[PDB]
């Protein structure tokens, strides 16, 4: 798991994105259906999305920005302790939304691209450190639910 001077870092750096949780979220957003369109055929209320203008335009994807980073969000908070914050999840995205473990990693990446986009120069080496460290937490207790539920 992730040291006690880890999960510090990791809620130091998420202020940055709860200063502008729609701004983050959409750029987080952007950046993963710019970079692997096929992310974007999962979500039937994106796939209008032609460009990343309309994309940028879309008061939608901000509302879904809002809602991904803010569950996120929460789930950081736990520290780790977030069985049952990350159970529901896990089975939505895997029963529901059909979403490969892969396009969480891509999720992941994104996220990191746009600490740094955002905040050039202001998002250190231990601080990415031990945010890679969270997301890999996250995502490797999903698998742990895709494996349980063979998605
Ligand atoms: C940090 C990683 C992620 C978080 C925290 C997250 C969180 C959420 C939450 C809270 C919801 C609404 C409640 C629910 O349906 O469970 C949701 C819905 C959804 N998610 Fe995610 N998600 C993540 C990654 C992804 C990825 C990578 C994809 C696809 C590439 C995806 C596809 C979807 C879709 C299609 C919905 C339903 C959208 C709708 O039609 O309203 N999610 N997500
Ligand atoms: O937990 N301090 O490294
Ligand atoms: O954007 N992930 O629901
Ligand atoms: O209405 N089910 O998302």
């Amino acid at each position: 798991g992730l040291s006690d001077g880890e999960w510090q870092q990791v809620l130091n750096v998420w202020g940055k994105v709860e200063a502008d949780i729609a701004g983050h979220g959409q750029e987080v957003l952007i950046r993963l259906f710019t970079g692997h369109p096929e992310t974007l055929e999962k979500f039937d209320k994106f796939k209008h999305l032609k460009t990343e203008a309309e994309m940028k335009a879309s008061e939608d994807l901000k509302k879904h920005g809002t809602v991904v980073l803010t569950a996120l969000g929460g789930i950081l908070k736990k520290k780790g302790h977030h069985e049952a914050e990350l159970k529901p999840l896990a089975q939505s995205h895997a029963t529901k939304h059909k979403i490969p473990i892969k396009y969480l990693e891509f999720i992941s990446d994104a996220i990191i691209h746009v600490l740094h986009s955002k905040h050039p120069g202001d998002f250190g080496a231990d601080a990415q450190g031990a945010m890679t460290k969270a997301l890999e937490l996250f995502r490797n207790d999903i698998a742990a639910k895709y494996k349980e539920l063979g998605f």
